[PDB]
């Protein structure tokens, strides 16, 4: 693993020196591009992703034992999804708000966002980023003529950019395998789509060629956006993953666990041990555990010059054993400092009085909460292009005047965290908050109707007038 | 069972390049997939629920230990229903709550909900999320002119979908087996019914013909809906199930605990151990339990030139014994790690002060509603769809003006959780809630008639006037 | 690695006694200090950041083991990530605040700010800060007439100052390395960007030339800045990163795991040993796990002149062990040495009461907090000159009059620490401040619309007049 | 280190019998002082400063020990910083006020600190009192005729005082290195400025002609005050850092910590020890890691007189271990001694309720506010100093009254310790404190705009009216 994890290559973000029609003169660049994330990035993905499923390394390397009476005692311990599941919904498990002055952008905003289920969309993403340490959407003006917004996987999407300061994105590359169902032949088909500033280009290609991009049929296909529609968002500086650097940890903790399945399972817990020169009938050896008493009686040899003398007979259990404190004490480091280096809390010492729910949550997420604030900017930097991408589209459909600005736009954060109804309310009804009767009622599940209540309260008001 | 669990096609989701048209000419393309299914997928969800049952593999693989006077201590611990009993719970317990502005849509909303029990129909689906990762949904125009909705088994249901980016669903397939409870043959028959957003056509096959589809008698049949019926609801998206990846700790631990009823079971608690050149009488030894002074007298040697010399004789208990610190260690860990890993509470560790007993779970279960927040997110992505079948059906028919959307109802989801009706109406008075006497009384067990009580108060709030 | 972070001149600063113009004529005197740059400070940066992606020298160096049956527990612990984001994040996780007394301006401030999203600007100027000890932010007018902000890699630019003990700085440089994706050849090429008060003057250079600065085509580009355009900003004093003086503990730390992982890997943790002149079958011997009864029988040597003997047997299990309470206390002791010099708090010695969840972390972060004020002061000294670029260049555009002067402004640093906005509410309000319905409502999520209560409220303000 | 920390004349004060004028005549007396500060001073000062980058004697010294299949575990534990940067941030952390009853002089002195940044500035100062015990700073008319305020290098700069109990300054010498980034040659030149109470005279130096002091081109220059500008600043009366008397402490835990990392690479955890004349297959010794029996067969020698006996076999794992408990005691003891004499507080043993924050701080603190208040005093006879500079300059500007006397000023101390916002409003407004609205408000982080808020506020009060 690690020589495709922590490879140079693995993680370089693609430039090009041309402009997109410079890059789509001579489309024989992108096929380079193509290769190296094949060759050199796709792997490392293909790593993480694989520790994200529990198909840790213990699992798929060969043992070099290997033999009836043996066995292969592997373990996968999935910290890696418990990680990732963890962060994420702490990141984006309550959505985001997103607020405007002009109520002409927002209604815009929240219909694309209610058509486009940008909740889950949202989470999606943010998964992405904690396995990967990138993601990348897609937005589409659809048949049917309506703007759809798909994430794109990360194992088949990379972007070019400008070798300017500025950073522009060039073009954007998605590649697909088209394997049946049934066979795998001697040539393996990659359809690509060459996303750009003005269309997307279809090519057909295959490895054995040397990913020779020849036009698919109906190649090329306009977009009315103006500028590349794959965003790519990022989960820090790095484009690095939540658990891709305690993998060594966590192999570790597999090969520490699976170890001591094998001192379990080849070993004899216990065993009786008879020795010495003893007549020992195969048969009665089954009545041992019936037995009660356990007599052995010595050999008694005889010399030449008639002397008689009594070898030695012993009897007692021996059972097996092994250094319980220090493999505990290992294997409580190893845990220890995953927990420690993803900042997840750590469940065998994490122990709650029953106290102040929320602050102590607060409390033992600090360091998580210290590197949710950047990915919360660089994610807000992606939300800002996508907002980009649909006023654009909405103007060059007439349906928003040309004179809105999107980037008034603010996106409100919080973070996943319980919450009290009760203490809320007391804080809320101080405050001198006021709530309407059916909206109160709502809140509380012992009501079986709020509709038919107030009308019930109705009677009880009224014919106390009596 | 790894070599089905972790299997790269075992999860594999199904697309097809041509339209619903294209796949119903030439249906042969769809028995491929049935086989694929019966070759890859179903022994993978066959593994998870003879998992889920207690048919885990410590019962039904062999042991090369087998003859007389040993035995077959094979025990199955339950992991995982205990926790897919539980995360469902946790999820599902309290049903889901419908909104809408529009009150001539939710009416007939909650009155479908009402006729198809929607409440158990959506606890028995996120069950199967459970367990399978996965979760299919069947609704039919039944006879009597009713809308009906059930579940569909994993094990037998599949759908193909397009290959493009948006990922609709072309085809739906349901494959079930015609078992006699007498006997099988040579050959044994699965029906198929392939459905499409048209109608569904019903086929007999067999695996020993190469799952040939012939149409079975009165094939086709027309459906109202203008969709594929069938909807699909995905516990994450990886489609994994909640336990599939701790089943490895599941397996060490019936291990770590069968082995331990085997050296319980084979060796001897203690016995007495005498040892010398004695006579023993084999009836005297029967008397032990009564004995109170064990006397051992040596023998002594006489040596041809008159020397005496005696023998050495000895008498003491020997016990069995192991290493119970280390497998305790061991034992623990993986229950520990069982846990940790599904977030499930570890009840040897738990324990509570009997503080805040609501707090108190919204702390212990943090991780868990992390997890469940995707869930609900594509939990909801199910229920629209659901809905717009609905809807599509109740204009087909009529009953509802074709101008209604059904995608303004909103889905509203309650963890279950304990609540303390006594402080709930504390917090609900102090807010200035009202409640009808009726209702109040209705809360509280020590009324046997609320409705003869109100009389009886009448009664006292009158003749206290005289 | 010492070699190169605690060398002398891997930290200078870069003076030059002449004026500007007596740096351009002769710009060979620059490529000098490109080369000190290479030869002695780059290789500093590359050692920090090697580190702070993990890439600890515990993975790249080679272990002088290399054999099958013989394995590279090479492990890499990540101490200096999980420093530098919670210190970055303690800084500048909330943003900074500007205060002015003339709105014409900070409305131009803060527009600026949005453009250039300088929230996120300054928190990936502070982890620059904290990786290196140094980071550098460059400000042009871009095409569109336009004022960017961007950070500038550390590990390609640099500053030329004054000779004075007033330190101007009279000189940037950035130079680039134009690799392809696919080869390296005998010469490659660093472009340089040459920054002056006046302009920026591109060139093109190899190493193997010895860094000859020969214009690039279209070499010279004005600027309508008055003052060199890069910024520099220091952690401190000696511009020296947070973690850079704990890596030799942290190497530690990597040594004293990856070891233990190569004892628990190498040696054999139990076996049964038997020892004596014995007929051991090693087919019998497979048997042992099912074994109960060990039975050892003796050889009988026979005397020439008849003497018969017995032999030795005997038969135990030998356990693998460590002394563990030496490495845990040793390994203990470099954990807690990292954090107490990196004044991070201690999660395994860190444990809380859930009492006062702010004013505990002002607690803890004490001498943290003692780094940071002098982190801050030298950051505002950083934001003062990027705002003197901003109204040079305003002015010099008649975008604002040039009687402003932007020094009035103020920085106002807030740390990153938990809020309780309930008891804050209490705060404020029982001070006597004052919040708008609206305001209110939109601070607690249990409003799903706070747009509409509003409302509802009202018709229940109004049907009880009646 | 100790032959230069602790030398008499490292730390000796510099008089001189003579006038000014008599030392301007005769420079040559000048020269030796520089020779002196060369000699004995620098030296002294180099080594506090190598410790506070964290080069400790244990990483330049080399160890008699050197060779491959060895390892240098050299490793410096940077106390010295730790140690600085909480003294200084306690001390200066919060600026000092300044309070004046004149407004015409308390402008002149503020807009002064706002020109100079002297909060940075005295923090800056500081940490030079921190480590080295004295600190220089220099007050210039610069061009554009303005008055600027720098601190000079402790390593360069020296004061000459007079030889009486008044002990004023006569002259001050700063000195620097002409260091080329290329080469150093056989000279090396040093530049010195001798500033007097009338101007700075400017010389060029070497330390090969014993630095014959001869006037550098334009070699005097006139300034406006009328007192030697370079003011110094101690630590205390002895002018001693405040942890130079631990760097002994400070080496004999390095000592102590490389010793037990050299411990823990050079020997090896544990073997399985064999013991005996047998044959050891030097290929079945590796399967040693997959064996569960190990039998040990002796050798049968064979007397001459036809005897049979048995060799020894034995087997066994030996671990390596050593005395943990009393270099723990040891290294925690020279630990505790490093914090106590410091008079900063032991991580170790510093455990905190979550009570008081503040009050339990300056509970701990009560010996560093011991030494600080000595300090403190010391630093405000320097600050009147740098203020009589001010006046003396003003007044020769015309730019203040020749009336004003600046020593009317007072500078208030405010130590940097941890402040409860909430408790302090309770404070003020239980003391019958008034807070506009916006002033309030911007206390508080969950207003988003406070100018927005006092208008939604006006709606609330007003069409409340109607």
């Amino acid at each position: 693993n690690i020589n495709y994890l922590f490879n140079d290559e693995a993680n370089v973000v693609y430039t090009y020196d041309g402009t997109e029609s410079d890059l789509l003169q001579n489309v024989n660049e992108v096929s380079k591009y193509i290769e190296h994330h094949m060759d050199y990035q796709r792997p490392r993905l293909k790593v993480l992703s694989d520790y994200y499923e529990g198909k840790t390394k213990n699992l798929v390397e060969l043992t070099r034992r290997k033999e009836e009476y043996m066995a292969d005692n592997r373990v996968a311990h999935d910290y890696a999804s418990y990680i990732s599941d963890f962060i994420n919904g702490y990141f984006l498990g309550n959505p985001i708000q997103y607020q405007d002055d002009d109520k002409d952008v927002l209604e815009a905003i929240e219909a694309f966002n209610d058509l486009n289920d940008v909740e889950s969309h949202n989470r999606s993403l943010g998964l992405d980023l904690s396995i990967y340490g990138k993601a990348y959407e897609l937005m589409i003006r659809n048949q049917d003529d309506e703007t759809r917004l798909y994430k794109s996987d990360a194992m088949s999407t990379f972007i070019i950019y400008d070798n300017t300061v500025e950073r522009n994105s060039i073009a954007g590359v998605r590649y697909l395998r088209t394997k049946p169902i049934d066979k795998t032949d001697e040539d393996e088909v990659f359809t690509v789509d060459l996303f750009t500033s003005h269309g997307v280009y279809r090519y057909l290609t295959n490895r054995t060629n040397g990913l020779k991009l020849t036009p698919r049929e109906n190649s090329f296909e306009s977009h009315s956006f103006e500028r590349m529609p794959i965003t790519e968002f990022s989960n820090n500086e790095r484009r690095k993953g939540d658990y891709e650097k305690v993998i060594t940890l966590i192999d570790l903790y597999d090969n520490a666990e699976s170890d001591t399945a094998n001192y379990m399972s080849d070993l004899n817990d216990a065993m009786l041990l008879i020795k010495g020169n003893l007549n020992l009938d195969p048969v009665e050896v089954r009545k041992q555990k019936e037995a009660n008493v356990l007599f052995l009686e010595p050999t008694v040899y005889v010399d030449a010059e008639g002397r008689e003398t009594e070898g030695s007979v012993d009897g007692g259990y021996i059972y097996k054993q092994y250094d319980v404190q220090g493999t505990e004490a290992y294997k409580d480091r190893l845990n220890s400092d995953i927990h420690m280096f993803t900042n997840t809390p750590n469940m065998k010492d994490d122990n709650f009085s029953g106290t102040q729910s929320g602050e102590a949550m607060k409390y033992k997420l600090f360091g998580l909460e210290q590197r949710t604030k950047t990915k919360e900017g660089l994610f807000t930097k992606g939300l800002r292009r996508r907002a980009k991408l649909l006023e654009t589209i909405l103007k060059n459909t007439r349906s928003i005047d040309a004179n809105k600005d999107f980037n008034t736009v603010r996106y409100v954060y919080n973070r996943n965290l319980p919450k009290s109804l009760i203490e809320e309310l007391k804080a809320y009804i101080d405050s001198g908050g006021k709530i309407s009767q059916t909206t109160l009622m709502s809140l509380f599940s012992f009501f079986q109707d709020p509709e038919l209540e107030v009308k019930k309260i109705e009677e009880d008001e009224k014919e106390s007038i009596k």
